[PDB]
Protein backbone atom coordinates (compact mmCIF):
# COMPACT_ATOMS: atom_id res chain seq x y z
CA UNK A 1 0.00 0.00 0.00
CA UNK A 2 1.17 4.00 -0.61
CA UNK A 3 -0.34 6.75 0.63
CA UNK A 4 0.60 9.86 -2.09
CA UNK A 5 -0.43 13.69 -0.62
CA UNK A 6 2.11 15.61 -2.68
CA UNK A 7 5.51 15.41 -4.06
CA UNK A 8 5.60 13.33 -0.36
CA UNK A 9 4.65 9.81 -0.11
CA UNK A 10 4.33 7.19 2.50
CA UNK A 11 3.32 3.43 3.01
CA UNK A 12 0.55 2.97 5.44
CA UNK A 13 1.19 -0.20 6.67
CA UNK A 14 5.23 0.83 7.87
CA UNK A 15 5.34 2.45 10.66
CA UNK A 16 8.83 4.29 11.93
CA UNK A 17 7.88 5.56 14.93
CA UNK A 18 5.46 6.72 17.35
CA UNK A 19 6.02 10.41 19.28
CA UNK A 20 4.92 13.44 21.23
CA UNK A 21 0.83 14.26 20.78
CA UNK A 22 -0.11 11.62 18.59
CA UNK A 23 1.91 11.99 16.05
CA UNK A 24 2.75 8.73 13.55
CA UNK A 25 6.17 8.24 11.28
CA UNK A 26 6.03 6.28 8.25
CA UNK A 27 8.35 4.82 5.82
CA UNK A 28 8.27 7.28 2.73
CA UNK A 29 10.16 9.38 -0.32
CA UNK A 30 10.09 12.80 -1.32
CA UNK A 31 11.95 14.21 -4.46
CA UNK A 32 13.12 10.79 -4.89
CA UNK A 33 14.79 10.44 -1.75
CA UNK A 34 14.08 8.03 1.20
CA UNK A 35 12.81 9.68 3.69
CA UNK A 36 10.59 9.50 7.17
CA UNK A 37 7.17 11.13 7.11
CA UNK A 38 5.12 12.36 9.78
CA UNK A 39 1.38 12.48 10.44
CA UNK A 40 0.92 15.83 12.32
CA UNK A 41 -2.78 15.84 14.10
CA UNK A 42 -5.17 18.50 14.23
CA UNK A 43 -4.07 18.88 17.79
CA UNK A 44 -0.42 19.62 17.26
CA UNK A 45 -1.32 22.13 14.20
CA UNK A 46 0.07 24.95 16.27
CA UNK A 47 3.01 23.57 17.44
CA UNK A 48 4.12 22.33 14.59
CA UNK A 49 3.84 25.51 12.15
CA UNK A 50 6.01 27.54 14.69
CA UNK A 51 8.72 24.82 15.11
CA UNK A 52 8.85 24.22 11.53
CA UNK A 53 8.99 28.46 10.70
CA UNK A 54 11.81 28.72 13.66
CA UNK A 55 13.91 25.94 12.23
CA UNK A 56 13.49 27.06 8.41
CA UNK A 57 14.60 30.48 9.65
CA UNK A 58 18.14 29.68 10.76
CA UNK A 59 21.12 27.34 9.72
CA UNK A 60 21.09 24.06 9.91
CA UNK A 61 22.64 22.27 12.34
CA UNK A 62 24.04 19.01 11.60
CA UNK A 63 22.95 17.33 15.39
CA UNK A 64 19.22 18.09 14.83
CA UNK A 65 16.92 15.59 12.49
CA UNK A 66 16.87 17.67 9.15
CA UNK A 67 13.70 19.00 7.87
CA UNK A 68 12.30 18.60 3.61
CA UNK A 69 9.41 19.41 3.28
CA UNK A 70 5.82 19.76 4.35
CA UNK A 71 2.09 19.18 2.76
CA UNK A 72 -1.85 19.70 3.89
CA UNK A 73 -4.54 17.92 3.23
CA UNK A 74 -8.11 19.46 5.34
CA UNK A 75 -7.15 16.29 7.95
CA UNK A 76 -3.50 16.19 8.43
CA UNK A 77 -0.31 17.91 7.54
CA UNK A 78 2.79 15.20 6.40
CA UNK A 79 6.35 16.60 7.27
CA UNK A 80 8.74 14.38 5.67
CA UNK A 81 12.13 14.24 7.83
CA UNK A 82 15.68 12.82 7.69
CA UNK A 83 15.53 8.93 7.21
CA UNK A 84 17.97 7.36 10.14
CA UNK A 85 20.10 4.24 10.99
CA UNK A 86 18.66 3.51 14.47
CA UNK A 87 18.50 4.98 17.97
CA UNK A 88 20.55 5.85 21.04
CA UNK A 89 18.80 2.89 22.59
CA UNK A 90 19.93 0.18 19.88
CA UNK A 91 23.45 2.21 20.15
CA UNK A 92 23.74 1.53 23.71
CA UNK A 93 22.06 -2.25 24.34
CA UNK A 94 23.13 -3.54 20.61
CA UNK A 95 26.72 -2.40 21.04
CA UNK A 96 27.15 -3.07 17.22
CA UNK A 97 28.66 0.41 16.93
CA UNK A 98 31.67 -0.02 18.30
CA UNK A 99 33.80 -0.02 15.19
CA UNK A 100 31.60 2.50 13.47
CA UNK A 101 33.83 5.07 14.98
CA UNK A 102 31.16 7.14 16.88
CA UNK A 103 32.53 7.45 20.34
CA UNK A 104 30.46 7.81 23.85
CA UNK A 105 31.66 11.07 24.81
CA UNK A 106 31.28 12.88 21.42
CA UNK A 107 27.82 11.20 20.67
CA UNK A 108 26.56 12.82 23.64
CA UNK A 109 28.35 16.04 22.63
CA UNK A 110 26.65 16.34 19.60
CA UNK A 111 23.32 15.36 21.90
CA UNK A 112 23.94 18.53 23.85
CA UNK A 113 25.12 20.49 20.74
CA UNK A 114 21.83 20.22 19.04
CA UNK A 115 19.58 20.43 22.04
CA UNK A 116 21.62 23.85 22.43
CA UNK A 117 20.60 25.03 19.08
CA UNK A 118 17.03 24.01 19.65
CA UNK A 119 17.06 25.88 23.48
CA UNK A 120 18.80 28.79 21.23
CA UNK A 121 15.34 28.99 19.15
CA UNK A 122 13.01 29.10 22.11
CA UNK A 123 11.77 25.07 21.51
CA UNK A 124 11.98 22.81 24.45
CA UNK A 125 11.99 18.72 23.39
CA UNK A 126 9.96 18.01 26.42
CA UNK A 127 10.43 14.09 25.43
CA UNK A 128 13.95 13.40 25.40
CA UNK A 129 15.14 10.54 25.53
CA UNK A 130 17.11 7.58 24.38
CA UNK A 131 14.31 6.27 21.93
CA UNK A 132 14.38 10.05 20.74
CA UNK A 133 18.30 10.33 19.84
CA UNK A 134 18.84 8.83 16.18
CA UNK A 135 22.04 7.85 14.72
CA UNK A 136 22.57 9.03 11.52
CA UNK A 137 22.83 7.11 8.24
CA UNK A 138 26.36 6.90 7.54
CA UNK A 139 27.88 9.61 5.14
CA UNK A 140 29.92 9.05 2.22
CA UNK A 141 32.81 8.02 4.00
CA UNK A 142 30.83 5.88 6.76
CA UNK A 143 31.47 8.92 9.36
CA UNK A 144 27.76 8.75 11.27
CA UNK A 145 26.08 11.41 14.14
CA UNK A 146 23.82 11.74 16.57
CA UNK A 147 20.44 13.84 15.88
CA UNK A 148 17.57 15.20 18.14
CA UNK A 149 13.87 14.29 17.15
CA UNK A 150 11.02 14.10 18.86
CA UNK A 151 10.24 10.63 17.47
CA UNK A 152 11.89 7.26 18.33
CA UNK A 153 12.52 4.40 15.85
CA UNK A 154 10.85 0.75 16.43
CA UNK A 155 11.38 1.33 28.94
CA UNK A 156 10.32 4.56 27.49
CA UNK A 157 9.49 5.96 31.36
CA UNK A 158 11.34 7.95 33.95
CA UNK A 159 13.25 10.51 31.69
CA UNK A 160 10.71 13.56 32.67
CA UNK A 161 11.85 16.33 35.24
CA UNK A 162 10.20 15.95 38.57
CA UNK A 163 8.64 19.71 38.40
CA UNK A 164 6.13 18.57 35.82
CA UNK A 165 4.00 15.94 36.71
CA UNK A 166 2.08 25.17 29.96
CA UNK A 167 5.46 27.05 28.79
CA UNK A 168 8.24 24.36 30.35
CA UNK A 169 12.12 25.42 30.25
CA UNK A 170 15.46 24.31 29.01
CA UNK A 171 15.99 22.93 32.48
CA UNK A 172 13.33 20.32 31.85
CA UNK A 173 15.57 18.71 29.08
CA UNK A 174 18.88 19.23 30.51
CA UNK A 175 17.26 16.78 33.52
CA UNK A 176 16.52 14.34 31.02
CA UNK A 177 19.98 14.78 29.12
CA UNK A 178 21.69 14.03 32.35
CA UNK A 179 19.68 10.63 32.34
CA UNK A 180 20.92 10.30 28.99
CA UNK A 181 24.51 10.62 29.82
CA UNK A 182 24.28 8.21 32.89
CA UNK A 183 22.66 5.98 30.36
CA UNK A 184 25.53 5.94 27.90
CA UNK A 185 28.31 5.61 29.96
CA UNK A 186 27.09 3.05 32.42
CA UNK A 187 26.02 1.29 29.12
CA UNK A 188 22.03 0.63 30.03
CA UNK A 189 21.35 1.74 33.79
CA UNK A 190 19.62 4.71 35.09
CA UNK A 191 20.30 7.06 37.94
CA UNK A 192 16.65 6.64 39.31
CA UNK A 193 16.54 2.86 38.55
CA UNK A 194 14.62 0.19 36.67
CA UNK A 195 12.28 1.04 34.20
CA UNK A 196 9.15 0.59 36.33
CA UNK A 197 10.61 2.42 39.50
CA UNK A 198 11.67 5.22 37.78
CA UNK A 199 8.93 7.91 37.75
CA UNK A 200 8.26 7.38 41.57
CA UNK A 201 11.70 7.76 42.68
CA UNK A 202 12.28 11.57 40.78
CA UNK A 203 9.67 12.66 42.53
CA UNK A 204 11.64 11.80 45.91
CA UNK A 205 14.44 12.56 44.37
CA UNK A 206 16.45 8.62 44.69
CA UNK A 207 19.07 8.58 42.61
CA UNK A 208 22.09 6.43 42.24
CA UNK A 209 25.43 6.61 40.72
CA UNK A 210 27.02 4.05 41.54
CA UNK A 211 28.71 2.88 38.40
CA UNK A 212 30.80 5.41 38.54
CA UNK A 213 33.61 4.65 41.11
CA UNK A 214 34.40 7.54 43.26
CA UNK A 215 38.05 7.35 42.99
CA UNK A 216 38.51 6.88 39.17
CA UNK A 217 38.96 10.47 37.23
CA UNK A 218 36.86 9.63 34.66
CA UNK A 219 34.00 8.85 36.61
CA UNK A 220 34.58 11.78 39.04
CA UNK A 221 34.22 14.29 36.30
CA UNK A 222 31.38 12.50 34.75
CA UNK A 223 29.57 12.56 38.23
CA UNK A 224 30.09 15.96 39.22
CA UNK A 225 28.55 16.99 35.83
CA UNK A 226 25.55 14.37 36.12
CA UNK A 227 24.10 15.28 39.26
CA UNK A 228 24.04 19.06 38.25
CA UNK A 229 21.98 18.01 35.58
CA UNK A 230 19.35 15.66 37.30
CA UNK A 231 19.38 17.56 40.68
CA UNK A 232 15.61 18.50 41.69
CA UNK A 233 16.45 22.24 41.95
CA UNK A 234 15.65 23.40 38.20
CA UNK A 235 17.68 26.38 38.81
CA UNK A 236 21.06 23.91 39.90
CA UNK A 237 20.67 22.17 36.45
CA UNK A 238 23.37 24.14 33.49
CA UNK A 239 22.48 25.13 30.57
CA UNK A 240 23.60 23.30 27.33
CA UNK A 241 25.93 25.67 26.53
CA UNK A 242 27.32 25.27 30.08
CA UNK A 243 27.56 21.69 29.93
CA UNK A 244 29.59 21.86 26.60
CA UNK A 245 31.99 23.49 28.48
CA UNK A 246 32.86 21.03 31.27
CA UNK A 247 35.85 18.87 31.63
CA UNK A 248 33.87 16.05 30.88
CA UNK A 249 34.94 16.80 27.11
CA UNK A 250 37.83 18.18 27.59
CA UNK A 251 40.80 16.17 25.52
CA UNK A 252 43.62 15.06 27.43
CA UNK A 253 46.07 18.01 26.31
CA UNK A 254 43.21 20.52 26.83
CA UNK A 255 43.29 18.62 31.02
CA UNK A 256 46.73 19.53 31.33
CA UNK A 257 46.57 23.02 29.88
CA UNK A 258 43.85 23.87 32.47
CA UNK A 259 46.19 22.98 35.19
CA UNK A 260 48.81 25.10 33.51
CA UNK A 261 46.66 27.85 32.97
CA UNK A 262 45.81 28.11 36.51
CA UNK A 263 49.12 27.35 37.80
CA UNK A 264 49.96 30.53 36.18
CA UNK A 265 46.90 32.23 37.35
CA UNK A 266 47.34 31.67 41.38
CA UNK A 267 51.17 32.00 41.25
CA UNK A 268 51.05 35.78 42.85
CA UNK A 269 47.70 35.50 44.94
CA UNK A 270 47.86 36.55 48.10
CA UNK A 271 47.27 32.87 49.74
CA UNK A 272 45.08 33.87 52.12
CA UNK A 273 42.89 35.60 48.89
CA UNK A 274 38.97 34.13 48.19
CA UNK A 275 41.02 32.42 45.61
CA UNK A 276 43.74 30.24 47.14
CA UNK A 277 41.66 29.64 50.31
CA UNK A 278 38.92 28.39 47.71
CA UNK A 279 41.38 26.22 46.14
CA UNK A 280 42.87 25.27 49.20
CA UNK A 281 39.66 24.17 51.28
CA UNK A 282 39.40 20.81 49.34
CA UNK A 283 42.82 20.49 51.29
CA UNK A 284 44.47 17.38 52.31
CA UNK A 285 41.35 14.81 50.92
CA UNK A 286 42.64 16.23 47.22
CA UNK A 287 45.92 15.17 47.63
CA UNK A 288 45.42 12.61 49.74
CA UNK A 289 47.30 14.86 52.99
CA UNK A 290 50.86 14.58 51.10
CA UNK A 291 50.73 14.66 47.35
CA UNK A 292 54.97 13.40 47.65
CA UNK A 293 53.93 10.38 48.77
CA UNK A 294 51.63 9.56 46.09
CA UNK A 295 53.97 10.21 43.16
CA UNK A 296 56.73 7.54 42.05
CA UNK A 297 60.20 7.66 43.70
CA UNK A 298 62.18 9.42 40.35
CA UNK A 299 59.60 12.24 41.20
CA UNK A 300 60.26 12.23 44.46
CA UNK A 301 63.68 12.24 44.65
CA UNK A 302 63.59 15.26 41.50
CA UNK A 303 61.92 18.17 43.79
CA UNK A 304 63.02 16.62 47.17
CA UNK A 305 65.54 19.15 46.34
CA UNK A 306 63.48 22.26 45.56
CA UNK A 307 62.60 24.03 48.64
CA UNK A 308 59.06 25.05 49.73
CA UNK A 309 56.42 22.42 47.24
CA UNK A 310 54.41 22.07 50.95
CA UNK A 311 52.73 18.67 50.76
CA UNK A 312 49.50 19.73 52.14
CA UNK A 313 48.48 22.02 49.14
CA UNK A 314 46.97 21.71 45.93
CA UNK A 315 48.25 24.96 44.64
CA UNK A 316 51.96 23.57 44.87
CA UNK A 317 50.61 20.35 43.40
CA UNK A 318 49.44 22.41 40.16
CA UNK A 319 52.92 24.46 40.88
CA UNK A 320 55.65 21.27 40.73
CA UNK A 321 53.44 20.08 37.13
CA UNK A 322 53.60 23.54 35.64
CA UNK A 323 56.81 23.21 36.12
CA UNK A 324 57.82 20.38 35.06
CA UNK A 325 55.91 20.62 32.20
CA UNK A 326 57.90 23.95 31.21
CA UNK A 327 61.31 22.11 31.99
CA UNK A 328 59.92 19.18 30.45
CA UNK A 329 62.81 18.85 27.76
CA UNK A 330 65.79 19.62 29.81
CA UNK A 331 64.54 16.91 32.76
CA UNK A 332 66.98 13.86 33.88
CA UNK A 333 66.15 10.89 31.78
CA UNK A 334 64.84 8.94 34.73
CA UNK A 335 62.12 12.02 35.49
CA UNK A 336 61.03 12.00 31.73
CA UNK A 337 60.73 8.36 32.10
CA UNK A 338 58.14 8.62 34.89
CA UNK A 339 56.09 11.17 32.93
CA UNK A 340 56.74 10.91 29.70
CA UNK A 341 54.55 11.38 25.99
CA UNK A 342 53.25 14.91 26.74
CA UNK A 343 51.11 15.70 27.07
CA UNK A 344 48.57 12.67 27.20
CA UNK A 345 51.01 10.32 29.65
CA UNK A 346 52.07 13.44 31.61
CA UNK A 347 48.19 14.91 32.49
CA UNK A 348 47.04 11.14 33.25
CA UNK A 349 50.39 10.49 35.51
CA UNK A 350 48.82 12.92 37.75
CA UNK A 351 45.34 12.46 36.99
CA UNK A 352 45.71 8.60 37.99
CA UNK A 353 47.20 9.31 41.54
CA UNK A 354 44.95 12.22 42.50
CA UNK A 355 41.05 11.62 40.64
CA UNK A 356 39.44 14.53 42.77
CA UNK A 357 42.41 17.28 41.27
CA UNK A 358 40.20 18.15 38.02
CA UNK A 359 37.00 18.32 39.92
CA UNK A 360 38.40 19.96 42.58
CA UNK A 361 40.54 23.02 40.72
CA UNK A 362 37.63 23.20 38.55
CA UNK A 363 34.94 23.86 40.62
CA UNK A 364 37.41 26.57 43.10
CA UNK A 365 38.29 28.39 39.63
CA UNK A 366 34.88 29.32 38.88
CA UNK A 367 35.33 32.52 40.52
CA UNK A 368 37.49 33.35 37.35
CA UNK A 369 35.20 32.45 35.11
CA UNK A 370 34.38 35.76 34.13
CA UNK A 371 38.41 36.21 33.28
CA UNK A 372 39.45 36.31 29.16
CA UNK A 373 42.12 33.15 30.23
CA UNK A 374 39.81 30.67 31.54
CA UNK A 375 36.81 31.50 28.44
CA UNK A 376 38.14 27.93 26.89
CA UNK A 377 36.96 26.22 30.20
CA UNK A 378 33.96 28.12 31.39
CA UNK A 379 30.69 29.93 29.43
CA UNK A 380 29.87 33.26 30.53
CA UNK A 381 27.67 35.61 29.29
C1 LIG B 1 12.81 18.04 12.56
C2 LIG B 1 11.45 18.64 12.78
C3 LIG B 1 11.02 18.89 14.08
C4 LIG B 1 9.75 19.46 14.30
C5 LIG B 1 8.93 19.76 13.21
C6 LIG B 1 7.57 20.36 13.43
N1 LIG B 1 6.99 19.91 14.71
C7 LIG B 1 6.71 18.62 14.93
O1 LIG B 1 6.96 17.78 14.03
N2 LIG B 1 6.17 18.19 16.07
C8 LIG B 1 5.92 16.76 16.26
C9 LIG B 1 5.05 16.43 17.48
C10 LIG B 1 5.59 17.04 18.79
C11 LIG B 1 6.12 18.48 18.61
C12 LIG B 1 5.48 19.43 19.64
C13 LIG B 1 6.68 19.97 20.45
N3 LIG B 1 7.85 19.79 19.58
C14 LIG B 1 9.07 19.74 20.41
C15 LIG B 1 10.28 19.35 19.59
C16 LIG B 1 10.95 18.14 19.84
C17 LIG B 1 12.06 17.78 19.08
C18 LIG B 1 12.52 18.62 18.06
CL1 LIG B 1 13.91 18.17 17.11
C19 LIG B 1 11.86 19.82 17.81
CL2 LIG B 1 12.41 20.87 16.54
C20 LIG B 1 10.75 20.18 18.57
C21 LIG B 1 7.65 18.53 18.85
C22 LIG B 1 5.81 19.06 17.21
C23 LIG B 1 9.37 19.50 11.90
C24 LIG B 1 10.63 18.94 11.68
Amino acid sequence: SVVIVGKISFCPKDVLGHGAEGTIVYRGMFDNRDVAVKRILPECFSFADREVQLLRESDEHPNVIRYFCTEKDRQFQYIAIELCAATLQEYVEQKDFAHLGLEPITLLQQTTSGLAHLHSLNIVHRDLKPHNILISMPNAHGKIKAMISDFGLCGTEGWIAPEMLENPTYTVDIFSAGCVFYYVISEGSHPFGKSLQRQANILLGACSLDCLHPEKHEDVIARELIEKMIAMDPQKRPSAKHVLKHPFFWSLEKQLQFFQDVSDRIEKESLDGPIVKQLERGGRAVVKMDWRENITVPLQTDLRKFRTYKGGSVRDLLRAMRNKKHHYRELPAEVRETLGSLPDDFVCYFTSRFPHLLAHTYRAMELCSHERLFQPYYFHE
